[PDB]
Parts: structure tokens; sequence; C-alpha cells
């Protein structure tokens, strides 16, 4: 298990949590020096539990699939909550079995459905450590519309930060003040599977992507990533989605 406390949190303690989260994900291989997530894991071992504590010390436990860093569900006091999708239903067979009741959220866990449920796109939802404290608090008591927004915050400040050093740094910048994600952040989120695939295909293609990945950069400009010498590959992406899962 990995844990993060908002009470006393700073960029350093958040950095430590994101390190712990990455390190909890198993791999047997690195591709271009980046850990390659496993094709599959059987049984309860598929799921990492993240213990998150709000500023007041209240807690939720979040279930994360270690193959793809996908949040499947969470436990808040004695109630479990899972996304409305087959992978989350499967997860519910292994985690939080001792919850007094299980609620299936009225949406799946992808960004398209969550943004619909929340009534707003990610571009308009501030993220940061304060927003993560809010999100934890929101999830403690069921409210499906409020929970959609909370879950967009939770996913970007945990899973997305684990996947990309740039996103981790963005959240660190937002330790004490929320701000909507940069368009580069949005771009990276949207591109992880694509990038993961191209980095793997580059092995056997002399480091060259079979298909260029289009990203938005820090200055707001749109760029093509064509090979493993890109900063996105050398100094940003931290985990690879196995092509078996693409
Ligand atoms: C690889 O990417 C860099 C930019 O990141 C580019 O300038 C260079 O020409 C590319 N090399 C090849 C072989 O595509
Ligand atoms: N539930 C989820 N967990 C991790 N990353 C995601 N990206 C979109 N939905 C996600």
């Amino acid at each position: 298990d990995v844990s993060f406390r908002l009470s006393g949190a700073d960029p350093s303690s958040y950095g430590m949590f994101i390190k712990d989260l990455r390190n909890a994900l198993p791999h047997t291989e690195k591709v271009y020096n980046i850990p390659l997530l496993l094709p599959s894991v059987s049984g309860a071992g598929r799921y990492l539990l993240m213990h998150l504590f709000n500023y007041d010390g209240n807690t939720i436990t979040v279930a994360v699939d270690v193959t793809n860093v996908y949040i499947m569900g969470y436990l808040a006091l004695t109630t479990s909550y899972f996304f409305n999708e087959p992978a989350a239903d499967l997860a519910s067979q292994y985690v939080f079995r001792s919850a007094r009741r299980k609620i299936t959220l009225p949406y799946s866990g992808n960004y398209e459905r969550l943004q619909i449920a929340a009534g707003k796109p990610r571009e308009k939802i501030p993220i940061g450590l304060p927003a993560l404290d809010t999100a934890i608090s929101t999830l403690l008591h069921y409210d499906s519309t409020a929970a959609a927004g909370a879950l967009l915050v939770l996913i970007q400040t945990t899973a997305e930060a684990a996947r990309f050093k740039y996103i981790e740094q963005q959240i660190q910048e937002r330790a004490y003040r929320d701000e909507v994600p940069s368009s580069a952040t949005i771009s990276l989120e949207n591109s992880w599977s694509g990038l993961s695939k191209q980095i793997q295909l580059a092995q056997g293609n002399n480091g060259v992507f079979r298909t260029p990945t289009v990203l938005v950069d820090s200055k707001g400009n749109r760029v093509q990533i064509t090979n493993v010498t890109s900063n996105v590959v050398t100094s940003n992406i931290q985990l690879l989605l196995n092509t078996k899962n693409i």
C-alpha cells in the first residue's frame, strides 16, 4: 500500500507519495529506461491500495489496477464505490470485500463520461493539493455529481502524476493554490497510451516511432514526437502501458 496525507503536505511530501506510487507498480522490463507495466496480473495482486487522508485526517482507500494505473473504485468509511464498467466490477470481487454496502457509480471511469457527469471538462476544473483535499472530502459522502468532479481531480493528481513527471511538477506548483491544468498537461493525459505504444514500437525501429504523437508543449505550441530522443521520452513519461493492453 501507498499513503499520502494532506495535513502538512508540501511539494516534497507529494513528490515522495508519487515516487511510492510508481514504485508500487510491478515491472519485469524497462524499455528505453522506462518501466514497462505488466500485460496482466491475476487475483487480488492486480490492485494497489492508496490510502489518502484529507487535511482533517479523514481517509479514503483507492483501488488502482497496477497494469494500467486505472482507478477502479474506492472505500469511504464502510461503503465501497466502483465505476460502472466491467473492469471495475471485476475489481469489486477482490477489493473492499468487507464494506457494509457497495455502490456502483452511475458512470464509467473514463474522462469522457466523468466530464459529462461533472458538467464540465477537465480544462475548467482546478487541480492541486487543495483540490485533492476537497476531492477526498467529497468522496467521503456519496453525491454522484460532486463525486465526478472529485474523481477527475483525484485521477489527475495521482495516476496522471505517476505517469508523467511534468504532471507531477504541475501539481507541486499547485501545492497551496489550485489552477486548471495547462493544455500541455491535458495533451499528455490524452496521449499516454499512444506514447506507450510508440515507445514500444520504436524498439525494433531504431528508436523511431511508427506513427508520430502530437502534443502541446509548455509554451502552448503543438509539436510532433517522432522518436525516443524527445524530452517527452527521455525526461517525462515514467511508466509504459504494455502494448498487450492497447
Ligand atoms: C528525433 O526528434 C528530434 C526532435 O525531438 C528531431 O529534431 C530529429 O530530427 C528526430 N530524429 C529522427 C531520426 O527522426
Ligand atoms: N479511472 C481512471 N484512472 C486512471 N486514469 C484515468 N484516465 C481516465 N480515467 C482514469
